[PDB]
């Protein structure tokens, strides 16, 4: 699916990709490059397919963050990103699997034009790159690079979302998760029991711990 | 109800309740006394009102335990003690909050007769004593005392398994609960997010890490 984005190459690389191994060289870039200055951004990412709880509290998360001064970061993919992207609008930027030129995944086409018009959506792809799993595994460096905090609602071993929090703990960005029953969030779930993640046992008070770490107003 | 348990004196009371700030100064039994001289009392207690999910495992739990050289010890009240303590049978305990010519509560009345044959139960008071304030909260402080570890599978905020709970952190008996969702079982996530109890992330690891730490075989 041909996205029809205007786009080009972003200025400047944000500081922020410094502390990766390999950072871009170069980014493309449509909508708003001023959402790459705020002072708080999180990270929202999980599986492909949340639980009615997952959902709920996803969008939740997203909706009082944006609404409150943070920036929502993910990949636009289906499930947990998109929800939580939706629900930031218009204060979220997307990393993109694939070149500007195309929207990937076709499904979320909407609520990617969404982003591509009020939001960020960036790329490490100039053009007619389809998505591939090594673009996958690359833009999930950027997500975690880009963001102060990451949050995982839900997820199951060996996903994406597993090898996007060894990143995090390899670059040191707060973890946080949803408490998951048995079975129903495996990848989560072993992220409290190593104590390689924390839960997030009441909304409003992280949401409000999380703004007063970086000085905004709480609700 | 009455029971018609032909209840005895217990004449040795055993020495984990010296912990004890109110140690009971007379005991009575009925049931197999033995159970009482056993390498491992695991205490399973938590709400009158288990969801499916909690019930379901705390059968497990009960049942892996019991089988393999553990023994169950609770209250024997409606929901997750009568269902720990009956498929813990025949390893199991409860502690009575009334006297052992009574049945408390009347809905449990068979399974705590299953007790009372294969079983054991125990109570601080001789007879025609049926249950007022405050000696529920006092046949818990037996239940802590006697057992080694303590699970609760699902538990409110200002329960008696937090009164419990609490108990347990005073006499550092170890204290586990179930992964459960945000807003379900406040009780057990406060403890888990305040660090005072672990997570059950695995239930057979969590079994065969106990029964190695007692020096019973894995299974």
């Amino acid at each position: 699916m041909k996205s029809h984005f205007q786009y080009s190459t972003l200025e400047n690389i944000p500081k922020a990709f410094d502390i990766l191994k390999d950072p871009p060289k170069k980014l493309y870039c449509v909508g708003d490059t001023k959402l790459l200055d705020t002072p708080l951004k999180v990270a929202i990412i999980g599986t492909r397919r949340p639980t009615p709880y997952s959902k709920q509290h996803t969008i939740t998360l997203a909706r009082e963050l944006a609404k409150n001064g943070a920036v929502i970061v993910s990949g636009g993919a289906l499930g947990v990103d998109i929800i939580a992207q939706e629900n930031a609008l218009p204060k979220t930027i997307m990393l993109s699997p694939c070149s500007l030129d195309f929207i990937y995944p076709t499904n979320n086409h909407k609520v990617i034009q969404e982003i591509a018009q009020n939001g960020l959506i960036l790329s490490e792809y100039e053009k007619d790159f389809m998505p591939i799993k090594g673009s996958f595994l690359a833009r999930n460096r950027l997500v975690i690079a880009l963001s102060d905090v990451v949050i995982i609602p839900q997820a199951d071993l060996k996903s994406g979302s597993m090898s996007s929090a060894r990143l995090a703990q390899k670059y040191q960005k707060p973890l946080f998760v949803l408490p998951q029953r048995l079975n129903e969030s495996d990848g989560t779930n072993e992220l409290l029991e190593k104590g390689q993640a924390q839960g997030i046992f009441n909304i409003q008070n992280f949401i409000n711990t999380l703004l007063k770490d970086y000085h905004l107003k709480e609700m």
